[PDB]
């Protein structure tokens, strides 16, 4: 049959595998090699032609990294997949296959802080001009269009206050002056979102998150159509950025994604919870979550996503020092950078990665003095809320 | 003690190890994590700070992959070291930290293909100029050298004729010119040849060869001075190339690593032995290995690089069918397009890679119709010799 | 704070588990060791002689292994684990370190194809009888004991017909006569079925079912009172078996058990649709199953298990060419011999385990010659029920 | 061709390996997996009846591991292999496999202290008898042969005064009175010693050792004829120990043993120069160590080994306090009770292994109270024997 027919969790678990055709090993085989043996010099000559299927070196492709492009382009609704080291890498292996000096990027300031030091310092270097503009007004985007605009990039929703991006209509802007949509769909995943449905061009994630789930990859990968991923994979991937996933690494996102259905549908019931609890809670100034209707784009949410999310932001009363004590005072929540763990993350960026800037500065990145960021886990929401009201009650 | 103290062999196993602080595990354990977690605000902030030492996530920095750094570093007599999801990231990582639109690069052009396709084709795109040049003529480099020429690039021993470049001289060049210069160092690995005390700024490899000498991780490492090394980090691999290495690949490495000594010697032993013999039979025309006193770098070798290598280039009588016929006669060595593993592996470029391309398009790369390439592995050198003289005699 | 007293969801994510101590690593590491390294030998000393905590050989203990047997002991409710190469370890380094030449242990007869030629064979080869009796009938547990009777042994649900045991019951008449009561669990997990809370004294787990979860492990865990389980460890394990489980599959389980709630959810969920479609279908003669009214405990089910669990058995009308004709039609249950996957398995073993033994054999182990096993996964149910009705119409 | 007919070292890299028939991967694959798939109900039933080759569960049997059976029964020149979770698992596998209640084991008293422990204490409550011998007087064993004894089980060099046993003349005495030969083969590896080409029946290692090499993998192998290794496998493994080995232990331990001979080579050389060093010490009174001619049994060791082996032990003058204070001022060497991995290890086991036992108890295990023993690494030896003489000097 063909796997594209099925049911979304059925694809989740058996899209891109299945038995190894050699021993029928159920569990994709952990191709853990550098180097391929043909059988003939003829073989790798036809390899190496295009003429025949088959592998010659991890780098270029792998069978275990092959299954996990397979499924996630399948997820995406995308053509063809390609995995790579780092979420930073899809990124950055997109737009240095797309863009050449003299080219033009307009990109949503509210952006993953090292896709913004990539675009705002490292691209202009290379001759390729950034303008960024507020993703949330599709206006302030086509009026940053210029001739040689070769890419508009958006994140949906935008950390760290949840903000918005209508896909659809940014797709249509963009496409009438000639550029491409490239979409970072980490936040939510395709069991939440599915930017290439909405006629994004190019979608690019990092698997650290949800994707993978459990804490202990670091990866990316890119979905789009096959000509544009074959350019990706043998000039940017090959040539430029050498990002290539490890074996290893793109079996345990394998192994990850197999119950990315289930953890979505608790991260979201669980985060649903918490922000509800947040929003009654008379020492919280503000929750940001695209799951409460006073959200400033609810019914965009409601029609671009299947589910609000496992990502909340709030503010505590009394800023820096209320959010300060407040995360020092958490038993259960883990203090920590990253998101779409199994275990409940907490951040207060105007403590932690942000101190040693100005608070005009940190506005910049929409930050705070009593911003804390949380990525809501897989626990009883009970006791994510009870060690919550623990430290929000210490620290006002 | 300091382990920059002990002898090689000794600082191959130790370097950059101890066992574990807090298990007393002598095995590096395999820091297989994305997430790290503070104990407090303050300790985060102090770490985004660089006013503590400790991790905060994986694709910036992790304990498993510090320790392939820290030995490596070690054995390159060089500060700092920088591990890569592979051997075309550290080069790429390299050369757009260093350099930015309006400079230029003088390459050897005896160098890896990929390499050359991203000097010749991805680098200008960037408003980074290359000239290639024979660096087995010094002056050719020196002729070169422009105002805005940033960095002096070689690779020594060069595939696939096995040429070398006096790393000493061209360091002098490049520095009087007011250049670095970067050397890849995969073909020997630092048990062989240490371009930082010949007067080279920056070694890179591919661990995909020699160091991890297993067949079974894509990876790369970059050496140099602390200060380009933070650069390489914080700038090169965390925003433009994203290229991190996987802990498990950094823990696969170090374990490799542990008998780069001995695989070296062996591998050594083994290729003299073999390219002797080959340099003994009538059907093979030409035999190129730095440890034959023909070669015509040969004093320079004796010189600059403690053992003759492990690699053999030939040309076998009867051009490009007795090349095709000879590789599909070998039943010990296996076709493949890899090398620095324990198996001798072999490739005919002229029927393999380089097929669908003209005979004067492949001399570009010195490719002859009838020259075989061959990585001798560890198996005993009489079974190799007795492969090679089977298939020779049948093709010939 | 103290993780046994948070909810059972926030335990499967965090017992046993946190932060590495010298780095702060959120996913537990993998201690993939042999040595441990003392730093003097007066700690060698003190370790060895069970005055200073800490590790000594894997063999022994490991930190990530310990992490593993931590959780499921807290899972469990029990105070102590022992991690196993097997579930077969786990039940001989149980039974084997309990029993010795001339005792006696009474056992259910429906209870897992190994363990029974484990029981029936080896046993009583090393002096240790065994009686067999139907467990779901106390009476004849009783009627059964001996003096030397040192254990009573069950499991439930037993498959292939998915028939009970009453843990509580069973338990009090075991104490009642001196003798232990052992629990084998596979089948529920701790989030569906506790034994040790009813009475039982040692659960024992076949971790490669639904506690892993993902089809790549084979292992097993032992639960019990910390002087048993410190017995289990330093001589039955340790001297006995030598069935100590590899810190990488004691990593990996760890990483599969942290979504057993939300799997044993959508498993139990998605098996109780399927098994009403199939008591609903006229080809089906009968479905076995814990959360069909019809199921002939299905009150001390309802009382002894919070979840029915996600295994089926059912009967196909036409026997033995109609159960060959359906497993031989369906497209996405998968034809395989273990369960607990997250994939749909299934398996027809008059045809597949049990086809050369004779029939009135076969039903020794309750196997009719229509009778189909299935373990249902995380497709879409639909999608399952879809393949099912497809394979059931064609085989009928 | 038949890998049985290449030389050591290419058998050592080669043998029960290929590369991957559906992929070409040169590595085998780690097939990490527990369930297998059948194509069909016939598939699967000839599979459990014997009549099809292929695989059913990892329990039974699995490609990677399937390999280093291959590889080990090649190297040993038996017929078949298989892998344990432990060197202890393949020592009661074998043992418990052959042995019922009512039979009879002669065993060498200078074995491994666990073994000891199995065979003192374990087996005879199992009904199995065990008479210990001095396995260096072969009319010892001859005269503690009963008509019951199943087995003669032996270890040469035997720890910790590294005495030997001809393995030759106690076959002869073992077969001509109906007994089985086991030896454990750890301490030599199959390139220094070969018992089955002595008469043995059957060889036992802990792969933890020296085949493995690297410090990181628990696990063992069994070595014999194809009708004994089916027993151990389909009853002594299935049923009785449950000690399977995890695929990725195998895996690493086909990584390892690829440099065996290499690592051997360097081992030996290094223990001869550090042996002859102690040798030459003032403040050392014995060396105990094959290579030296003083050694009671050298000419037997000359025939019997390729190679006089990597561990030395030797006392110091002083007795307890001068051992303790040695251990205590080593600065490379680390503390640690395990042998065979890459670094130099050492133990007093007077103040560390048997520290709260009676001096006249420790000589059970022939440990005299300045007894230390050496597992000599690959660094330099001109570094351990500074290290060594450091300590000794500071300790006397
Ligand atoms: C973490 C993240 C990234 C970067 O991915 P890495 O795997 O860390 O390189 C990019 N985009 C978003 C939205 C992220 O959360
Ligand atoms: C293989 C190789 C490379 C490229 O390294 P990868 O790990 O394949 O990216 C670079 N230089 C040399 C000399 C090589 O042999
Ligand atoms: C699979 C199973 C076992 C055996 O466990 P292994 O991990 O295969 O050794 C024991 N009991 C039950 C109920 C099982 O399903
Ligand atoms: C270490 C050892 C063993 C035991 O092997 P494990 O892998 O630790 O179970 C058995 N025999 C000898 C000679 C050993 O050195």
């Amino acid at each position: 049959s063909d796997c594209r027919t099925y049911g979304f969790n059925t694809q989740i678990v058996h899209a891109g595998q299945q038995p190894d055709p050699s021993t029928g090993a159920l569990s994709t085989p952990i191709f853990q090699t550098s180097t391929f043996v043909f059988d003939s010099a003829e073989q790798g000559a036809a390899r190496f032609a295009l003429e025949e299927s088959g592998y010659i070196y991890t780098r270029l492709g792998n069978p275990t990294t092959d299954a996990l492009e397979k499924k996630l382009a399948v997820l995406e609704r995308g053509e063809a997949g390609l995995a790579t080291a780092s979420g930073i890498s899809a990124i950055t292996t997109t737009l240095l296959t797309l863009c050449q000096q003299g080219d033009h990027i307009v990109s949503a300031s509210a952006i993953y802080g090292c896709t913004h030091a990539f675009l705002s310092h490292s691209m202009p270097k290379f001759g390729i001009n950034v303008s960024f503009v507020d993703a949330a007004k599709p206006e302030e985007i086509r009026a940053a269009m210029r001739p040689e605009t070769k890419v508009v990039y958006i994140e949906t929703p935008a950390n760290p206050t949840l903000s918005l991006v209508d896909i659809e209509t940014v797709a249509g802007i963009a496409h009438q002056q000639g550029a491409l949509l490239v979409v970072d769909n980490t936040f939510m995943s395709p069991y939440c979102q599915q930017p290439l449905q909405l006629g994004a061009d190019i979608v690019v994630h990092s698997v650290t998150k949800y994707i993978n789930g459990h804490g202990d990859v670091i990866g990316g990968i890119i979905v789009g159509k096959q000509e544009f991923i074959d350019q990706a994979r043998f000039v940017g991937l090959k040539d430029i950025t050498g990002g290539c996933m490890s074996p290893f690494n793109a079996w345990l996102t394998l192994r990850g994604v197999k119950t990315l259905g289930i953890r979505m549908e608790r991260h979201c019931e669980n985060a649903l919870k918490i922000a509800r609890f947040l929003e009654g809670h008379p020492s919280i100034t503000r929750v940001y979550y695209p799951g409460l209707s006073s959200h400033p784009q609810y019914e965009l949410g409601q029609r671009q996503m299947s589910l609000p999310g496992g990502i909340i932001s709030f503010e505590i009363a009394g800023g820096l020092e209320a959010g300060r004590r407040m995360i020092n005072s958490v038993e259960l929540c883990l203090l920590a950078v990253s998101l779409g763990d199994t275990e409940t993350l907490i951040q207060h960026p105007a403590s932690m990665t942000h101190s040693p800037y100005a608070p005009e500065e940190r506005l910049k990145a929409g930050i705070t003095d009593g911003l804390i960021r949380l990525s809501v886990g897989l626990e009883d929401p009970e006791d994510i809320i009870n060690d919550l009201e623990h430290a929000i009650r210490k620290a006002t």
